[PDB]
């Protein structure tokens, strides 16, 4: 996957009016866009399609998909019927329940990206030590794509090292949270960036400073 | 104070289309008054989907969205879900006591209720959230939370996550038919049963809610 200046903006606002007005604010700098449940549930699927009508760029629907692998299938199904590009799967739930959603990402011609280390304070309790095994899993079943704490630096290294260099690796958890852009683009391909721009009084400068802030690495 | 599930018997409405879902929910309203509406309906039909199901039937909403995300986004899919009309909502304490809290504190503002999901009930469960499954379900408690969700398909593990949350929590367990948990067995820890396959893929899904009841008369 080709991410234009390895940013992917977090249209979190829940809004449509406002969360189409920020994007086009934006739009000079991104190609990707994540869509969260934020959006969705509070616009409907259907923002989905406005979003790839109006600005053309790809979609990774952030669903943190947590289920049974029968309803994983399900929800995997709808999300692709309304346009995404990909899904990002959380794999907590074992193997099964991430191997539905590959089948359904391979059958629609999408792309499944697993989450194995979140990103704020509560996942140290749960998730950071399983984490390198979920990881490993994602290897053996073939997983490309893959989501990792900004956060911890080293644990996203230690992320990198486990799928290699081949594997596409995004990154949240920049700017608001704590995370460096430059830091974390050591070995994640993207970082996805939300409050910082889409919080701020002028987005688009928001968007063209983190830019500027990497420009050797673009 | 608990939730008053009629029949102690939750349809799990998994179908993805309005037309289907409305049709088999009809078809059995007179067994249940809480209904389990998850993403499978939602991303498909829109979360006006639950205002429908308010307008045709008299039941309770439980939104399935096993809200698994950072404390701030997870306030934010609360906030959004309850506006839609849900009387509660399912979240995942895998990722840890503040993305719990987070729903919680929205819940309480909101005059809401939140389900935590300890242990789940597909084979996968046991590779990761089994071992955590006993201190996300003593972490729950620690928290307040009063309303869980675990398997049918494990009794050993629904009896001890029955007992670290106290006979006084409210406890819901899915994988009952379909996925070989017995009605009766499952009952004799949780509060209610989910049901979803089982009733809404039957011919004669009122006949197959009526036959899960039957089995379980004594214990209503
Ligand atoms: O570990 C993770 C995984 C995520 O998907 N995210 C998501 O990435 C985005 C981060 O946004 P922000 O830059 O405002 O912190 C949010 O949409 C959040 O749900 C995260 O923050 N941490
Ligand atoms: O551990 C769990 C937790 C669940 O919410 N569920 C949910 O409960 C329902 C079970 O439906 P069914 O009776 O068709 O197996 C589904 O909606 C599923 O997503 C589950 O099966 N196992």
């Amino acid at each position: 996957m080709d991410v234009m200046n390895r940013l992917i903006l977090a249209m979190d606002l829940m809004n449509r009016d406002d969360a189409l007005r920020v994007t086009g604010e934006v739009r000079e700098y991104i190609d990707t866009v994540k869509i969260g449940y934020p959006l969705v549930l509070s616009e409907g699927m259907d923002i989905i399609a406005e979003f790839r009508k109006r600005f053309g760029c790809r979609i990774i629907a952030d669903f943190k998909v947590a289920d049974i692998p029968e309803t994983n299938e399900k929800i995997c199904r709808a999300t692709f019927k309304a346009g995404a590009d990909a899904i990002i799967v959380h794999g907590f739930p074992g193997a099964d329940s991430v191997r539905a959603c590959l089948n359904v990402a391979e059958e629609m011609g999408r792309e499944v990206f697993l989450l194995t280390e979140m990103s704020h304070p509560g996942a140290e309790m749960f998730i950071q030590g399983a984490a390198d095994e979920i990881a490993r899993m994602g290897v053996d079943l073939g997983v490309k794509n893959y989501v990792g704490p900004s956060t911890r630096p080293e644990r996203l290294s230690r992320l990198r090292e486990i799928i290699g260099q081949d594997s596409f690796l995004i990154s949240p958890g920049v700017g608001a949270a704590g995370g460096d852009p430059g830091e974390t683009l050591r070995f994640a391909d993207a970082i996805i960036v939300g409050r910082s721009i889409y919080l701020a009084d002028n987005p688009a400068a928001a968007a063209a400073g983190i830019i500027e802030s990497i420009k050797d690495l673009l």
